[PDB]
C-alpha cells in the first residue's frame, strides 16, 4: 500500500504528537499542504512572515515540550525563517523547518529561487544553526530521513532540523512505513551510581550549598524533581535569567534569578562565597548567568555540574564532578539515594500591576529590550516553567510572534507578552494571524517611543554624543491592533494599564496594551553591567 | 603618521566609495560604527524596523545608485534578520556590502552575548554561500586591506554581496591611515577580443531575422545608451527578459517587449516563430523566466551569440556559437565602432493604465513579488532605463516594500512609486515608518486582494481548490496601518478614486500609500500560460 513521499511524512510527524504547522506556501511547496490538508489531523497556520512562523514553532516547542514544525518555500521563504531556527539553536528547542526545493530536472539551469549549490544553498545556509540540515535525495529515502530528523531533534541537547524536499519527488509513491517514536529514537542518559552517591557526599558534609537552575530544567522537564530534591536537601535554588520560572520564586528556598537583572538575595548568597558546594544542573554558564564569567562564583569546595551535553561540563569553570545526564533523572536518582540514606508610567509598576492579576496559571512571554530587565527582576514567576524569555539569541521580536503558538500549545491557560515597541515593529504584524485563527493573547506593548537600552548606552557610554534609538514620532499600536483586526486599549496611567489587563483577559480573543513608558527610565541590573 | 581608530578608516574609506547611506539597526557591539559615523559628518545612518528591510534598502540604493550599497546589523540575530536581503543582492548580481559585529575576542568560546563564532550562530559562515566573501576582521590593521578587498570583491567581476564580520573590540584599536581612491584597489572591467566583435559583426552582416535578449546585465554595465544605439545603428529588433524591462525603451519603434514570463505575443512570436537566424544575448542568464522553462525553440538557426561578464553563465543552458566573456557596455561600444568604421474590487489592468497615465516619465516604478508581477512586467510600459525595479533573482516577498526607500534616497528629485501585494507589504510593511521618519516621498499602490493571490490561483488551477490556505479572514486595513505608523493614505475602491489618489500622493512629497481593492480570482496574465 502505498502513500506519496510527502504524505508520508506528515504521518510520521503525527505520530510524533505534532498538532501545528506554521509557515507560508509556496509553489514547490504545495505538495505538503494538500497532504496536511488531506489528513486533517495536523493544521496549517498561515503566518505574515517566515520568521514568525519559526518563532511560533519554536514558542509551541517550548511549552508543548513537543515537537515544532513550521514550513516555507524554496529561497527567500527558507531565508526568512532563519533567525527563528538561529533562536531554537540557541536554546536546545527541536524545531524541524520543511523548505521546498525545485525539481532535480531543474539542478544547475537557474531554475525559479534554486535552492541548491548553484543557487540559494538552503543547506549550507542552515548547516551552521541546526543539528542536521541536508536535502531528501529519493523519496524512498523519506521514511528513514523524517526518522533520522525526529531522532536527532529531540535526543541529547535538543535542537533545530532543516529539511529540503526537491517538489519531484514530494509526490513519488513509497511504501507507507510509519513507526511510534520509540522505535527509533532512544531515551535519556542517566548518571553513573559512583557520581549520584559522591554528589550525595558532598551535599551531607556541605556548610553551605546552593543550587544553580538554568534552562535545561525546562527541556528536561525537571521542575518536580529540583522541587523535591531542594525540598528534601534544604538547599536555596537561584536560576539564570533564561532559567527563572524553573523553580518557584514565591518558595522559602528561592533566592530569585542569579546574573543578569538579578536579584541580589542570589548575588550575595553565591558571590560572596561562603559557598563550598555548587551544583549548576542545565546551564550553559554563559555571560549572562555568570556575571561575565565573575571568577567569585568557583566554590571554595567542589563545583558539580549536570548537563546532557558534554561539552558545556567544566568549559568556563573547573568542575570537581562533571555529571554527562538528563538533569530529570539524574535528579531523581538523587532523591532515592538521599532519602535511601534516611538521615509615561513606571515601568516597575506595570509589572506590579500585572502580579496583581494574571492568573496564577499565567505563560508570560518577554521579548529583548528592556523588558527583559523588568521581566526577570521585578516578575515573580511561581509556576512551573511559565516564563517564556529567549535569552539564547535574544533576538528581537522573538515572544512578540511566539507567544502565538505558546497558546496554541497551551489553549487553556493565559498567555501574555510583555514587549517593546521597536520590537513589536519587526514581527507585531503576526497579531493579525492569532485574530485570523482567534487565538486570544494579550500583547503589552512597553511603548518608549524608540529603542530603549539603546538610549541608555548612548548616554552612558558615548555621553549623549548621537541618538540613534528614538523616534520623532512614536508608533499608535492601538490604531495599527485597529488595521489588523485586533482589539485595543491604550493607557498613560497606571490605573488605566489595571483596567485595560483585565479587560483583556475577559476578552475570549486576542488583544493589545499600549502603555506609555518614558526612555530614559533606567532598568534594573543595566547600571551594574556598565 | 596620524592614527585613527579602524572602524573610523573603514567609513572613511566607504566614504571614498561613494556610498551615502547605511541602513541597519544599532546593537551594543555594533555602538563603535555607529559613533564613528556621527563623528565624521558625511555618511548618514538610516535607522530601519527590521534588518531585512535594511539589506533591502541597501539593495535598492545599490541598483539605483549604480554605487556600493551598505547596511549594518548586530551580533548574533541582527545579522541573521538582514539574510534574505543579502541574498537578494546575490541573486540580482547587486553590489551590498553588510558590516556585521562580534562580541569581543576574549569572550570567544566562553557563550557571549549572541556569541556568533564557531562555538554560537556562525555568522560568516551562514553568509559565505550567499556573498561573494564573507570574512571576520582578525586585526585591528588588516582593517584597511580587508576593506579594500570587500569593495573590490562586491563591484568586480559578476558583481555581489561582501559580509564583512567585526570584533568589537578590535574596532576601536588604532591604526595607520591609510585610505586610496577606488581605482588604486580595483580593475577595470573587461572588453571583447577583436577576434570575436568582428565575427558577431560578420554575422549580424549576414543575418536575415537576428534578435536582441537583453538582460538585467545592461543595468550593472550601465549600458543603456549604447544598447539603443546598437539596436538603432543596425536596425535589430531589442527583447528584453522579464527583469530588464527598463533596459530598453518600450516606445521605441524596435522595442520587442519582453520575452517569457508575463511577456508580450511580440516577443514570444519572434524568437519561437523559428524564423530568427541570429540571436545575441546580452546580459540574462537564461533561466526559467527567462526563457520560458528553456524552451528549446529558442536556439536560432545559424548562430547564438551569448555576452556576459561572468564566463561560467556562458553557454549553461543554450549552447553559444561566440562567447564572449566582456563587459556588456565595452562590448557594445566595439561592435558599434566596428560596424560605424565599417560604413555599410478594480480589475489590476486598468490600475497601472491610471498609473501610466498619470505618473511622471522619469518615474522609477519598483515592483514587488505576488501577481503584481505579471502586472507590472505586462501592463506597464517603462520608457526611461532603468526605471523598472524588480527583484526577480530572488523574487522575495517585501523586497520592492523596503527597497523603494533606499531607491529614492539614492535619486532624491525623481518619483518613485512601488505596486506590491498585500501579503508583501504585512512582511515589510512597516518601513514604511522608517520613510515617515526621514520624510522619504515614496507612494505605495498596495493592491489588498485579501491574501495571496498566485497561490489562490494554484489551489483553483492545480489543486482544484480542494484546499485554501491563500485568503485572510479579514483583509488588512492598510489606510490604518499607513495612519498609525504616520503616514498620508487613501483607500481606492473605483477607479477614479485611485487616479484622485494617485495624483494627489505625487504632489505632496511625503511618504503615501493607496489601498486598492482587487479581486483575488482574477487571473494576471501570463499565468495561464505556465500552468500545464
Ligand atoms: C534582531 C535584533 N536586532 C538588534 C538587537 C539589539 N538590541 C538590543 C540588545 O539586547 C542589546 C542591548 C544593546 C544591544 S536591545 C534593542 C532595542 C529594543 O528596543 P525596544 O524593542 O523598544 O525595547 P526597549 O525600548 O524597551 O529598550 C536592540 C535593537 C537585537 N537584540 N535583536
Ligand atoms: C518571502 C517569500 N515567501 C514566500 C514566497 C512564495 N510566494 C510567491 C512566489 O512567487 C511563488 C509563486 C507561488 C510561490 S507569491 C506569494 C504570495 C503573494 O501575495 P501578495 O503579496 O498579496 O501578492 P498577490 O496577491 O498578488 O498574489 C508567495 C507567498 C515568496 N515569494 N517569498
Ligand atoms: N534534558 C536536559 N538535561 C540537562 N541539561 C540539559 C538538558 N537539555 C539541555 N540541557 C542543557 O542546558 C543548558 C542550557 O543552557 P542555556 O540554553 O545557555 O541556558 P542558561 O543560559 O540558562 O544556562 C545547555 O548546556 C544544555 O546542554
Ligand atoms: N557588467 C556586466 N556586463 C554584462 N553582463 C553582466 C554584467 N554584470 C552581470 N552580468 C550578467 O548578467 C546576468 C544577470 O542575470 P540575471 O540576474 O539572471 O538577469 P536575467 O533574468 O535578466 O537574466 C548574469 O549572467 C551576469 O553574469
Ligand atoms: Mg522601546
Ligand atoms: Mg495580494
Amino acid at each position: 500500500k502505498t502513500v506519496t513521499a510527502v504524505e508520508l511524512l506528515v504521518r510520521q510527524m503525527e505520530a510524533e504528537g505534532v498538532s501545528y504547522v506554521f509557515g507560508i506556501p509556496g509553489g514547490p511547496l504545495m505538495p505538503l499542504y494538500e497532504a496536511i490538508f488531506s489528513r486533517k489531523k495536523i493544521q496549517p497556520i498561515l503566518t505574515k512572515h517566515e520568521e514568525g512562523a519559526a518563532f511560533m514553532a519554536e514558542g509551541y516547542a517550548r511549552v508543548s515540550g513537543k515537537l515544532g514544525v513550521c514550513c516555507a518555500t524554496t529561497g527567500p521563504g527558507a531565508t526568512n525563517a532563519l533567525t527563528g531556527i538561529a533562536c531554537a539553536y540557541s536554546d536546545s528547542t527541536p524545531v524541524l523547518l520543511l523548505t521546498a526545493q525545485v525539481g532535480t530536472a531543474a539542478f544547475g539551469k537557474g531554475a525559479l529561487q534554486e535552492s541548491t549549490v548553484h543557487g540559494v544553498d538552503l543547506v549550507s545556509i542552515f548547516s551552521p544553526i541546526t543539528k542536521l540540515s541536508v536535502m531528501i535525495p529519493t523519496a524512498e529515502k523519506m521514511g528513514e530521513m523524517t526518522r533520522r530528523a525526529l531522532r536527532t531533534a529531540q535526543s541529547g541537547r535538543p535542537g533545530p532540523i532543516h529539511l529540503n524536499i526537491p517538489a519531484d519527488i514530494a509526490k513519488h509513491p513509497v511504501p507507507l512505513e510509519v513507526f511510534p517514536p520509540m522505535n527509533y529514537r532512544g531515551g535519556k542518559p542517566a548518571p553513573t551510581i559512583m557520581d549520584v552517591v559522591r554528589v550525595a557526599e558532598l551535599i551531607f558534609h556541605a556548610k553551605r550549598p546552593a543550587i544553580l537552575a538554568g534552562h535545561g530544567i525546562e527541556c528536561a522537564k525537571a521542575w518536580e524533581e529540583l522541587l523535591d530534591f531542594a525540598e528534601l536537601t534544604g538547599i536555596p535554588v537561584a536560576t539564570t535569567p533564561k532559567g527563572k520560572s524553573s523553580f518557584p520564586e514565591n518558595h522559602a528556598l528561592s533566592l530569585g534569578v542569579f546574573g543578569f537583572a538579578g536579584h541580589q538575595k542570589a548575588t550575595d548568597y553565591l558571590l560572596s562565597g561562603d559557598v563550598d558546594v555548587l551544583i549548576v544542573i542545565g546551564s550553559s554558564l554563559g555571560d549572562w548567568q555568570t556575571n561575565s564569567w565573575d571568577p567569585r562564583l568557583t566554590p571554595s569546595v567542589a563545583l558539580i555540574q549536570i548537563d546532557i551535553d558534554p561539552m558545556e561540563i567544566g568549559k568556563n569553570y573547573p568542575v570537581d564532578v562533571g555529571i554527562n545526564a538528563d538533569a530529570s533523572e539524574t535528579l531523581k536518582a538523587l532523591i532515592l539515594c538521599i532519602r535511601s540514606s534516611g538521615k509615561g508610567i513606571h515601568p516597575a509598576m506595570v509589572v506590579e500591576a500585572m502580579q496583581n492579576r494574571l492568573p496564577a496559571d499565567t505563560i508570560l512571554f518577554v521579548d529583548n529590550g528592556s523588558c527583559i530587565n523588568w521581566g526577570v527582576h521585578c516578575y515573580l514567576a511561581q509556576t512551573p516553567g511559565a516564563f517564556q524569555i529567549g535569552l539564547g539569541l535574544a533576538a528581537m521580536g522573538h515572544a512578540v510572534a511566539a507567544a502565538i503558538g505558546g497558546k496554541l500549545a497551551a489553549p487553556d491557560r493565559p498567555v501574555v507578552a510583555l514587549v517593546g515597541d521597536a520590537a513589536f515593529a519587526m514581527n507585531g504584524m503576526e497579531i493579525h494571524t492569532a485574530a485570523e485563527y482567534k487565538i486570544p493573547v494579550t500583547w503589552i506593548v512597553l511603548n518608549n517611543g524608540g529603542h530603549g537600552l539603546v538610549h541608555l548606552f548612548e548616554q552612558h557610554q558615548f555621553d549623549s554624543k548621537f541618538d540613534i534609538s528614538s523616534f520623532r514620532k512614536s508608533i499608535d499600536f492601538c490604531k495599527m491592533a485597529e488595521s489588523l483586526g485586533v482589539k485595543s486599549y491604550r493607557a498613560e496611567t497606571v490605573e488605566d494599564f489595571d483596567a485595560a489587563l483585565k479587560g483583556a483577559l475577559a476578552m475570549n480573543t486576542p488583544c493589545l496594551i499600549d502603555v506609555q513608558v518614558d526612555i530614559d527610565v533606567l532598568p534594573p541590573g543595566m547600571k551594574q553591567r556598565f
